[PDB]
């Protein structure tokens, strides 16, 4: 099971077609597009395009190839010619090879030595001297010089050359020999082992070559066999961290299996979300983290890493057997391990986690009508094979599972006092507690009667208030909560008496959403203004709000995993809370959730251990025990320095930088230079944009300082002296980079 | 046809539920959400939530109502009480009425005088004395004091009070009288005329009240009748600029029609795009521009303005009679007014503009389409396939390639008739002539005299009014004349490097000027004098890669690029750009994806569908609001009213002149314009008087930074231009005094 992330125009990409992908010594990703050259550092895009007035820009917007050498230098192949990105000066060095009047296009770049480069043109092959910054055309033999090369690939000593019609050739650097290997055009060359070389071709298919025996094996497409490759037109080959072949074709993605000798086809699917963005793959690259990048012709980019595969989403698909409405309320698991999902505008859904099937119930024009399509509460009478439904603006609905008939109760037909049932819980005696917007109602199922509660077990007037949630603890006590607040009760038969066990606090008068009893006996209550715990042993309440590390105050539901940690649904994502450390691990929509905003009663933990959180745009389901840790902690790269908000450039009038800010070890600031803001980045693609930075200015700052949403640090009016800036990198999972990034700052007298 | 714009969580809004909407003097929109109070100016949200460590933050996040009064003071109702946003100090003044140990919630706010407010609580009705910041509870008569009010609505002198169970009341400010007008909960009250009053109720439907006759008419929902209202549970009532009533209910939106006495139901539709975000409409408000704002319980906000309603998008709908693939190539209209639409991965599509019927052809990547109307044949050019002939009357397809026929290349990109009876075929290698009567392919290699034809990739073919052939591709462009079956190079273009550029399209304008679209901009050719003028991104073009050119009725041109559509006026050389946010299929468009019907309708395809519009039917935005200076920093530290810097005592928008001391050298000035029609597509013009030599223009940013200025008095000035390019003649002024050092 493999799903992709999407990076396209809306993400900051210049043009959808990604011809070539590479990574530099800094860790930044490089993408060659039909319109521009894109640099991605894990947070922001840096689009490089041609300027007619500025010579420092790239030669042309149409780039076709990108290759990084041994030294870490980035080389681009444009229509106008060759261009190198100078990191030190943050500029482009444009080179042109003019023949017969026009400058020739660069199709492929390959390294011969740290001082030499192999360049392929639509007219032949030429060598570029790096040290002399000039092209040499009188270096190759006549047969080699006029060879039209479509692809270039190096393996240690030998560089393999794929041509348009002449098949395959090889070139030794030491011996300087040009020999054939032995109709169509070659697009990609990749070697698995000294006995296995894979060759991608235009319509000729795939070829496995054993150069030791010179034996060849062809792979073609047949429409009858789905186990074969999808298309004969292939243009990209890559190896993953798990030592597997990745095949990018004109149609779909192919992955070779060693044992079965077959291929797995991964297609562009609009229905099943998470699938490939476009059908035509053109470039595949593995970063240092191991994450696979797929460059398509129209769909932008596709990222995949096993660790980032964390959350699964369940949404409505029109004209398909799927969820009815995206606005999800209560989720209840029965004895059959099925889920009774409630919705706001779609009715009641019955979902089988194995069979993927959905069974809906809606309002009918009079017998299978459920009163209202706005479900809030669900209870399963497993012994009687009945389901009790609580709907907003409808009342109580009783479903007979073995016939499908529905009994409806409201204010006009029955003695029910309120048509808005929000919570259903068994009394233990046989009846049911009904949490409505005005009062609490007891329902006798054997008598079909509604009893409004107005008195305690001593005749203490029960305030007519809003009831949204009901909970029964291990000590068989009833918990009643709503907007008015929380309350605790005992049950002396049918009568209820308030057992005041909570200490006097204004939190008992808070908008109550949910109550959960943890495995350690501690009671946890989630309200609209944070959440808290209740330890009855000593009678204490510890409150937890946003300034404690919580993403949002409005907590809709709490769930406990195998490790004792608590999972919370808010208006701004899901939070993982460890009561011992009192720390938070937060997840947002960008991490893979249905939406940052979640909904009331939309929390469910299965008997197996799976968690289900519903919101406004569907349900997010995951296994907290199965979630993978990110082991990668990349160094911090300082991307930008601004003086008085204006960006400091190398060799600019300020004269602070002559090298790039990334290259700079120390900066000297003159008397008139008082304000500056430093922006930094971390190249973590698994964690993505969820990273913690620790900064400190040695000599000025007393302690370290932490950043979770920001990346820029501003300082002003510093005293004279020599200071040091340090910055550490924590990933999403909380692992640190021990050795920080250091840039010295020298403040001159005033 | 009514379509909405979407504003929600991803747009910057704090929480999806919008209970009430209002607007302030400055033009900022105010939204009361279940979590926080949202302030929107047209560019960014300012979210106000509670802080336990700051007493100048809104008392509670749970906001129920927002109300702006006579003087433009913003009042919020929270679960803790009543809060006012002080504009002059950019703070929040929180007030709490305490009864029985608990602070009471404010459910509704109404203005009595510029010094008095009627406040409704879940326990009765109290008053708030503005000038004295105190609640007065012994002010009203015992009957009025204990009245649980659900909605408040003032009409001139009278304030109409809708209760939860006890019906409707009216309170005159002059006579201090409190009497019932004439069973369920009233949620909204609105007066259309002195004879027409609309009442929204919770489950009791809708009521039309004529107070002069005391006659009442009830409107209820009938499930069998789709003409009636959607639901009985109603909560919002608003009138638009065209004098129409907008009714927001628990289910769907209703719009009253005067003549038929019926209602138009607008539902939440996942299939049809542009529709309502969520079924339940909570609040409806009309801005100063006339645009309608709709607050939903779960979907956020829905904006509608007829002027902004420019584009209709046609996309692929799975399991539905629609477009096959969203990546669209060439589009051709036949004599039957129908559209032959080519796709990259869905084959070929036939579309009826009136019937909405789609017809898809699969293999069981189209790039060229030509219609033979006389023989009822359709010629198809495909990539990695060749040439395909379709008989419209049988449905049989005859396809040709390199392996079966004498065709040299399987990648046909352009088809154009030769005039004799044959067809020109533009392929990635050479040009081929195809005889339809003989079924033979002839590769062109020599000219009329015998000049060798270079093997280059051909992408486009064009015929002008003078019957000349135009050949364009990656190698460049070339002009030819026909001497029978032979062709001669007629070099009418002057010697220029523009001839050797990646060509995409050629179009002859009605005036006779030839327009060529390249990947490096576009240019015109006037044969009358043989002069070429180039236009690129520095001239005002959104992107250099031009895919298609079309002319409208006025003489303007419409161009598709990688960054939207541009409207070019050759007379003034001015550009009018459009992006995805304006309502396009996508910013990126595709090659050959341009079509103008005989009617005048334009069609542009891209990577995410097709966008259709009528350039003559497009409305201009006539609003040019003043610039409001949002924020001021000092060394990237935000300057606050009455702060330690001492620069601001009023708000930055309130302040007309500031004085900067010797050690206060660096600052940044943020500004905004509230144009909800133009959205985020605006142009700012700034200049500092006495320092800047000229005016400078901004389109992306709104922040201007200065540093180390000399001593003396300077004047900052800023103007506002809408998406259409209309200017605000009067600039916003802020005086800056720099002290000697
Ligand atoms: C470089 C290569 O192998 N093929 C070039 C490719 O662009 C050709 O056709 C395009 O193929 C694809 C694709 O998925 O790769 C998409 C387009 O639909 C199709 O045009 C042709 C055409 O190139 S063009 O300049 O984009 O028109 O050229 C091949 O060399
Ligand atoms: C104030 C009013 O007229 N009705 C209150 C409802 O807003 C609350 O229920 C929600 O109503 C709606 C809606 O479309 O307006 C959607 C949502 O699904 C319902 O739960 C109701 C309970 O309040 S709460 O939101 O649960 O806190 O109280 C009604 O009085």
């Amino acid at each position: 099971q493999i799903t992709f992330s999407y990076i396209s125009i809306n993400e900051g990409l210049s043009q959808s077609t990604v011809f070539s992908i590479d990574q530099d010594k800094r860790g930044n990703m490089w993408f060659a597009t039909y319109d521009g050259v894109n640099k991605y550092d894990g947070y922001a895009f840096t689009v490089y395009q041609h300027n007619e007035d500025d010579p420092n820009s790239i030669a042309n917007d149409i780039s076709r190839i990108v290759k990084t050498d041994s030294q870490g230098r980035v080389w681009i192949g444009t229509r106008d010619g060759l261009s190198r990105y100078d990191e030190e000066k943050d500029i482009f060095q444009n080179f042109f090879y003019e023949k017969n009047g026009k400058h020739l296009q660069v199709n492929g770049i390959e390294e011969i030595s740290p001082e030499q480069l192999l360049i392929s043109t639509p007219e032949g092959l030429i060598m570029f001297d790096i040290k002399e910054s000039k092209f040499i055309d009188d270096s190759f033999s006549t047969a080699m010089h006029k060879t039209i090369a479509s692809t270039l690939y190096r393996q240690g000593d030998q560089i393999y050359i794929g041509t348009s019609t002449d098949g395959l050739y090889t070139y030794s650097i030491t011996q300087k020999t040009f020999e054939k290997v032995i109709t169509k055009q070659i697009q990609a060359i990749l070697q698995q082992s000294p006995t296995r070389i894979w060759v991608a071709t235009e319509g000729a298919g795939l070829f496995l070559i054993n150069p030791k025996t010179k034996e060849i094996k062809n792979y073609l497409h047949s429409p009858s066999n789905p186990k074969s490759i999808s298309s004969n037109y292939i243009r990209s080959l890559a190896m993953d961290s798990q030592n597997r072949l990745w095949i990018g074709t004109f149609n779909d993605l192919n992955i070779y299996h060693e044992g079965t000798d077959s291929f797995a086809s991964y297609s562009s699917n609009p229905v099943e979300n998470g699938s490939l963005s476009q059908r035509s793959v053109r470039s595949i690259f593995m970063d240092s983290q191991g994450g696979m990048w797929l460059g398509t012709y129209f769909g932008g980019l596709n990222y995949y890493h096993p660790i980032r595969n964390r959350f699964k989403n369940i949404r409505n698909i029109p004209y398909k057997n799927s969820l009815s409405d995206n606005v999800v309320s209560c989720i209840v698991e029965d004895k059959d391990k099925n889920l009774w999902i409630g919705t706001n505008d779609g009715g009641l859904n019955l979902y089988n986690p194995i069979t993927q099937r959905f069974t809906s119930y809606t309002l009918q024009e009079d017998a299978r009508g459920i009163g209202s399509n706005n479900i809030k509460a669900v209870y399963v009478d497993e012994k009687k094979s009945l389901v009790y439904i609580g709907t907003h603006a409808g009342g109580l609905s009783i479903l007979h599972r073995n016939s499908g008939q529905v009994e409806n109760f409201n204010q006009r037909n029955s003695q029910l006092v309120n048509e808005n049932v929000y919570a259903i819980l068994p009394d233990g005696e046989g009846n049911l507690w009904l949490g409505t917007l005005s009062a609490l109602v007891r329902f006798n199922p054997e008598q079909r009667s509604f009893t409004t509660i107005e008195k305690e077990k001593d005749g203490t007037p029960v305030v007519s208030k809003q009831i949204t949630t009901l909970f029964r603890d291990s000590h068989k006590r009833l918990w009643i909560g709503g907007e008015e607040g929380l309350s605790v009760f005992k049950q002396e038969g049918l009568d209820i008496q308030k057992a005041s066990i909570l200490p006097v606090s204004n939190v008992t008068k808070l908008f109550t959403n949910c109550i959960y009893e943890a495995s350690n006996g501690i009671i946890w209550v989630g309200t609209r203004e944070g959440f808290y715990c209740f330890n009855e042993k000593d009678k204490q309440i510890k409150r937890y709000n946003t300034t404690n590390g919580l993403p949002n105050n409005v907590v809709y539901g709490i769930l406990e995993d195998s490790f004792g940690r608590l999972w919370l649904s808010t208006n701004r994502g899901i939070s993982c809370f460890n009561p011992e450390t009192e720390k938070f691990r937060n997840f947002t929509e960008s991490d893979g959730l249905q939406s940052n905003q979640f909904n009331t009663a939309s929390y469910c933990r299965t008997s197996v251990g799976q968690m289900y959180f519903g919101g406004i745009n569907g349900i997010t389901t995951f296994r907290p025990e199965l979630l993978l840790d990110n082991p990668y902690t990349p160094p911090v790269v300082i991307t930008k320095l601004q003086l008085f908000n204006k960006v400091v450039r190398p060799d600019d009038e300020t004269g602070i930088l002559t090298k790039n800010i990334s290259e700079t070890k120390s900066i000297t600031l003159k008397s008139w230079q008082t304000a500056f803001s430093i922006e930094f980045v971390v190249s973590n693609y698994i964690s993505g944009q969820h990273n913690t930075f620790a900064y400190k200015l040695e000599g000025y700052d007393k302690e370290w300082y932490y950043l979770t949403d920001s990346r820029t640090v501003s300082y002003s009016n510093l005293p004279q002296g020599t200071y040091q800036f340090l910055v550490k990198a924590a990933n999403s999972d909380g692992k640190w980079n021990p050795i920080p990034t250091a840039l010295e700052i020298i403040v001159l007298p005033i």
